[PDB]
């Protein structure tokens, strides 16, 4: 139903359509904690933040806040944490979460730099002997190697609990090809990038739950969750024609604001599910 519903909605050009009715029915729920004044740089953006119930809590609780959102499919059996590219206030809190909800990866959609702004501050070491040490959270970072593909980069870091000298690897996938404007022609690229950070073991239920990032965190992030999702529902379900992709994304909508982004994300959403269903047999 979904290749042929896509077909249909291609040929009605009615992606604008369909993607306002998502908008209509999301939910909303407070971001109480997130609108709170001193909290204010710790938000990159004002009409990107996380509902109460969802948000993840920075143990080290004095100010517990981070715009960070956990994302768990019950069906699917995978739950993702979804985050801003980190501020400049906000790198030590990043690292922080990273280590306190147990996490083995971090996905990175977007380029440090974007259309000649700033998009996300340089939180992790850029050579093996300049590591970075984040002094408000008490954690220290290593570069232990970088493999630099056309279409993306993965990084081994070490990250050292200063406090407790327990040390951890954290892989880092960097998907670096994203388009300044718009979205992939193709989305093939971006479904073996989906692909290796899976095969990492960095999704399994063993750790805490990935961390993917954007700029926002809720666009190419939105995407790259919404189609890990479906893959996985396709796979496990009696009936792979019963996944409806608007249905998940809804559902996911309920744990963070505001993923999928636009009419052309949800359509390149739709056309990595299908195109993935394909190399999943
Ligand atoms: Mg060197």
């Amino acid at each position: 139903e979904m290749e042929k519903e896509f077909e249909q909605i291609d040929k009605s050009g009615s992606w604008a359509a369909i993607y306002q009715d998502i908008r209509h029915e999301a939910s909303d729920f407070p971001c109480r904690v997130a609108k709170l004044p001193k909290n204010k740089n710790r938000n990159r953006y004002r009409d990107v933040s996380p509902f109460d119930h969802s948000r993840i809590k920075l143990h080290q609780e004095d100010n517990d806040y981070i715009n960070a959102s956990l994302i768990k499919m019950e069906e699917a059996q995978r739950s993702y944490i979804l985050t801003q590219g980190p501020l400049p206030n906000t790198c030590g809190h990043f690292w922080e979460m990273v280590w306190e909800q147990k996490s083995r990866g971090v996905v990175m959609l977007n380029r440090v730099m974007e259309k000649g702004s700033l998009k996300c501050s340089q939180y992790w070491p850029q050579k093996e002997e300049k590591e970075m040490i984040f002094e408000d959270t008490n954690l220290k970072l290593t570069l232990i190697s970088e493999d630099i593909k056309s279409y993306y980069t993965v990084r081994q870091l070490e990250l050292e609990n200063l406090t407790t000298q327990e040390t951890r690897e954290i892989l880092h996938f960097h998907y670096t090809t994203w388009p300044d404007f718009g979205v992939p022609e193709s989305p093939a690229s971006f479904l073996n990038f989906l692909f290796k950070v899976r095969e990492s073991g960095s999704l399994s239920p063993e750790h805490g739950p990935v961390v993917v990032h954007c700029s926002a965190g809720i666009g190419r992030s939105g995407t790259f969750c919404l189609a890990d999702t479906c893959l996985l529902l396709m796979d496990k379900r009696k009936d792979p024609s019963s996944v409806d992709i608007k249905k998940v994304l809804l559902e996911m909508r309920k744990f963070r604001m505001g993923l999928i982004q636009t009419a052309d994300q949800l359509r390149f959403s739709y056309l990595a599910v299908i195109e993935g269903a394909k190399f999943i047999m």
